[PDB]
């Protein structure tokens, strides 16, 4: 489909067995989610937002349902205000910006 | 045009009589540019995100240009690591998200 930007592009997602609200974010390289339990070993990571950097746990090959679709990739977990679907996941969905 | 997200969706914009590079951000409610001279009076504003909050100057009635298309609205000026074109401007350009 086509999503307009008159309001925040919020969608429902399923990650780590839970349903959540997330933001389709072309301004994010990564997909980051509030504290949640994911399987496997993680790696440390720094991501720089508008107010500076923070540390998050990096899990790889994590499954996520988004827009009746599935994306399997890197998911960062940390103290984020909003759950974010970054470009690494958006590209798996075949998202493009059009204007 | 149609922009893919394999890499950051950076584009050239014409703002404040200046040509700058900025990121088309569907996750940003607002548009914020690094230090730049703009006409009119401003009001202080705090915007937050990953990493915390920063202080910015809010200018209204600012015109910007991206790929031959123009839009007018509010532009925030402050210490941002990357220039962000938010939804307040993306809508005016007829920018949508497709998949
Ligand atoms: C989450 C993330 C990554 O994993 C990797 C790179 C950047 C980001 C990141 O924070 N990107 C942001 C743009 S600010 C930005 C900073 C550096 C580079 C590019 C953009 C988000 O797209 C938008 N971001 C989405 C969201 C992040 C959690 C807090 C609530 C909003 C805040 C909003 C935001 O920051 N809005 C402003 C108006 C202050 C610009």
């Amino acid at each position: 489909p086509q999503i307009t930007l008159w309001k925040r592009p919020l969608v429902s997602i399923k990650v780590g067995g839970q349903i959540k609200e997330a933001l389709l974010d072309t301004g994010a390289d990564d997909t980051v989610i509030e504290e949640i339990a994911l399987p496997g070993r993680w790696k440390p990571k720094m991501i720089g937002g508008i107010g500076g950097f923070i540390k998050v746990r990096q899990y790889d090959q994590i499954i996520i349902e988004i827009c009746g679709k599935k994306a399997i990739g890197t998911v960062l977990v940390g103290p984020t205000p909003v759950n974010i679907i970054g470009r690494n996941m958006l590209t798996q969905l075949g998202c493009t910006l059009n204007f």
